């Protein structure tokens, strides 16, 4: 009844894995994404994870259906969402660059967005914990109101506290290489322990802030987008180049020493260097990353 009732209206943009369109459902406008038949091996797996869990929250996608239209022609998978013109982070960092109360906003939201990932909340109605492990501008959504929403959870994890055992995801293809954290890259995560994936998630995180501080125009300054590791990596990096930059030589995204001439950058500054530690035990945790951006966007109005 509901994909049958939508109507495709234009293409929004390629996800390595499928595509989007913008649809028409009842007069509103809806984010589909299609599965290209081979990529099942996630149209499931995404649909399960926002369905599956209370994962209701105004910082993660919404989740609207999944509707098996396997043509009796052909192959269609269906998975409907809210829609939100101004696309990725990604895309929005490369068009625009953003002011003080814009870049916490952005930083806050996806933050808040993450915490409800990641935490539990046992019982009767609970909800599990759940890890992303593809957290990058591009699979974060920027809506009208200039706040995030997570999105494309197709490889995340969720953690059964019941049993202390993980619901693997069904799949052939771990994360994007340029943000995969240092126990990931070198292969020492105890992926047996679902810590390690919240760890692995909020390194991730802090390089996404990295990409909208270096957009925070004041006084007219600000730096051109660019992605994580840009000047120290090629395009489209691989496992042994990413590893011998973010753990032989032990180098991460530069902070420009002038966002310290600046409270908002210089606090985003430090949960950036908190959140990059080799150690992922030491990093901070994304609660309270949403404490120390709530606080600071209070005093900024
Ligand atoms: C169903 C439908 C779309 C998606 C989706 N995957 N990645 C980004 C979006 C997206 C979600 C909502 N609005 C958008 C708007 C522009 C571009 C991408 C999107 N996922 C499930």
């Amino acid at each position: 009844t509901i994909a049958r009732t939508i109507v495709l209206q234009e293409s929004i943009g390629k996800g390595r894995f499928g595509e989007v369109w913008r649809g028409k459902w009842r007069g509103e406008e809806v984010a589909v994404k299609i599965f290209s038949s081979r990529e099942e091996r996630s149209w499931f797996r995404e649909a399960e994870i926002y369905q599956t869990v209370m994962l209701r929250h105004e910082n993660i996608l919404g989740f609207i259906a999944a509707d098996n239209k396997d043509n009796g022609t052909w192959t269609q998978l269906w998975l409907v969402s809210d829609y939100h013109e101004h696309g990725s982070l990604f895309d929005y960092l490369n068009r625009y660059t953003v002011t003080v109360e814009g870049m916490i906003k952005l930083a806050l939201s996806t933050a808040s967005g993450l915490a409800h990932l990641h935490m539990e909340i046992v019982g009767t109605q609970g909800k599990p914990a759940i890890a992303h492990r593809d957290l990058k501008s591009k699979n974060i959504l920027v809506k009208k109101n200039g706040t995030c929403c997570i999105a494309d959870l197709g490889l995340a994890v969720r953690h059964d506290s019941a049993t202390d055992t993980i619901d693997i995801a069904p799949n052939h293809r771990v994360g994007t290489k340029r943000y995969m954290a240092p126990e990931v890259l070198d292969d020492s995560i105890n992926m047996k322990h679902f810590e390690s994936f919240k760890r692995a998630d909020i390194y991730a995180m802090g390089l996404v802030f990295w990409e909208i501080a270096r957009r925070c125009s004041i006084g007219g300054i600000h730096e051109d987008y660019q992605l994580p590791y840009y000047d120290l990596v090629p395009s489209d990096p691989s496992v042994e180049e990413m590893r011998k930059v973010v753990c032989e030589q032990k180098l991460r995204p530069n902070i420009p020493n002038r966002w310290q001439s600046c409270e908002a950058l210089r606090v985003m500054a430090k949960i950036m260097r908190e959140c990059w530690y080799a150690n992922g035990a030491a990093r901070l945790t994304a609660l309270r990353i949403k404490k120390t951006l709530s606080q600071l966007s209070q005093q900024e109005g």
